[PDB]
DNA sequence: TGTGATCCGGAGTCTGAAACA
DNA sequence: TTCAGACTCCGGATCAC
């Protein structure tokens, strides 16, 4: 009975990182997200080598560009994608890179995708056994093990973990460990499907603030104890602003979509009398975002790009008793939290918001944060 | 046959050199 | 002080020998 130890040895450990990272890092657990399943496809399309806040405005680009006129309801207009030449979709996505070579990828799977069953869709993929869905998604030229995992565990809520460059860096730096995946995959491969997706979702977040290619945090990392690296060795990056929460009874937020039922984050407003008002990720992408929204974090909240140019004229009175809390902007993820000790990560991730982005909220698409914040 | 390169590509940080002295 | 190149980012395909 080796695999009874084989099994019990990795849930200890992966269960001490699930729960310390739960209070530094927020909740991570599973909630649902709507939008459909080729969503998810070209999502991990577009995720293949660049980081993923360029990955997830180039989404938003191809969500605004072409509109749509868990509710599995596409929110791009993929027949037009089809139509739409490769230069206009290689123009869509050119801050993400490689827009030509992965316009040309989108473009054949939809078109295979038509020839194969004559419509853009793939929710009967949830009805098949989950080995043939693999082998079908497989199949796809342009994609392969890591990709069609991240599918499978995030929109298809089958059993599987891709093992990405974060993860595997992760794995062999702690106590544990296509050599990875052959390594963990028989080891984790009978767990439920909300614990694979929050140790995926903390997995990935981890890489992102403590444990990264060049100087991770290891004064400030939590798994110190439990770590090789840290046993085998012995700001212009982040901009604060204070802001005030906007209870969604507040008059200025009449004409603001009121919010959604299962966003975890308030309205902000963000004074320079003046002030611009920062909405929420969930609530601004209405739900519908590919891989579960795993691409932002949970204190995520966009800026207004028509609020940041023009700033709204508010009183003193109607703010003057609402609460106060932290921004901390920036342009990507693992830079604002360089150097962060970890009670300043703990309140930001509990007690606080990111924004690295800005949100236009008549075309929906992304736009560059502006000057006076970061 | 099993890696081992070389490609794709924008956007950012970060060094090292070439600079003040 | 300027400043350009290497490197990193939730990766596949195509040769080469
Ligand atoms: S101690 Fe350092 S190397 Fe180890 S997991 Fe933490 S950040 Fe990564």
């Amino acid at each position: 009975k080796w695999w009874e130890e084989e099994r019990n040895v990795f849930r200890g450990r992966a269960d001490s990182f699930i729960a310390r990272m739960h209070l530094v890092q927020g909740d991570r657990r599973f909630t649902p997200w709507k939008g459909s399943v080729v969503d998810s496809v070209v999502g991990v399309f577009l995720t293949q080598n660049v980081s993923d806040h360029l990955s997830s405005s180039a989404f938003m680009s191809l969500a605004s560009q072409f509109p749509v006129p868990r509710s599995t309801m596409d929110t791009v207009d993929w027949k037009a994608i089809r139509a739409a030449d490769v230069k206009e979709v290689a123009e869509t996505i050119k801050s993400r890179g490689m827009n030509h070579k992965l316009a040309e990828r989108i473009q054949g799977f939809l078109d295979r995708l038509v020839n194969d069953h004559g419509s853009i869709d793939l929710e009967w993929l949830r009805d098949v056994p989950p080995d043939k869905a693999k082998e079908y998604l497989l199949s796809f030229n342009g994609l392969g093990l890591k990709s069609v995992e991240c599918v499978r565990l995030l929109t298809l809520h089958h059993l599987a973990f891709p093992v990405n460059t974060n993860v595997g860096r992760i794995a062999v730096r702690l106590g544990w460990v296509e050599s990875i995946q052959k390594y963990l995959w028989p080891r984790l491969c009978k767990l439920d499907q909300k614990t694979l997706y929050e140790l995926h979702y903390q997995m990935i977040t981890f890489g992102k603030v403590f444990c990264t290619k060049s100087k991770p945090n290891c004064n400030a990392c939590p798994m110190k104890g439990e770590c090789r690296h840290f046993a085998s060795a012995f700001s212009q990056l982040r901009t604060e602003h204070r802001v005030y929460e906007l209870p969604d009874e507040h008059p200025l937020l009449a004409q603001l979509e009121k919010r959604e039922p299962d966003d975890p984050c308030s309205y902000l407003l963000a004074i320079w009398v003046r002030g611009t008002i920062l909405i929420p990720c969930r609530t601004a992408m209405r739900g519908s975002f590919p891989l579960n929204g795993t691409y932002f974090q949970v204190n995520e909240v966009f800026a207004d790009h028509a609020s940041s140019l023009n700033p709204i004229n508010v009183p003193r009175e109607l703010i003057w008793e609402l609460p106060r809390r932290t921004v901390y902007f920036g342009t990507s993820v693992p830079t604002i939290f360089k150097g962060l000790s970890t009670e300043k990560i703990q309140a930001c991730f509990w007690k606080g918001y990111v924004c690295v982005r800005g949100f236009d909220r008549k075309t929906r698409g992304p736009k560059p944060l502006i000057a006076r914040l970061h």
